[PDB]
């Protein structure tokens, strides 16, 4: 437990019109609530995370695909 | 290297006047360049990081102390 919650917080704002194939992605995640902008963090099969804003339809498609698969 | 980057940025904007003693900290560090605010991340002896803006004297002293020790 950390009594002091004023620590390093993962935040991000990015997007990509050409998203990596769904076969390379493992799952999706959302940026910290501390972030002024809510973004989606895709975790690849290589466990490498990337940030993309949910307003991109590809992100929606990938989220919709990863939520069902 | 990553041809496709833009991922979670460890950022922070906080401070604490009642900071933990130098015996509780191991070292200091700076926030990522993607951060809109430069902050200092202190790494405790428990591998727990914490942030504090360098504008605080405690941070300056701890930086000056941790840079030498």
């Amino acid at each position: 437990m950390s009594p002091y919650g004023s620590d390093t917080t993962p935040c991000c704002f990015a997007y990509l019109s050409l998203a990596l194939p769904r076969a390379h992605v493992k799952e999706y995640f959302y940026t910290s609530s501390k972030c002024s902008n809510l973004a989606v963090v895709f975790v690849t099969r290589r466990n490498r995370q990337v940030c993309a804003n949910p307003e991109k339809k590809w992100v929606q498609e990938y989220i919709n695909y990863l939520e069902m698969s």
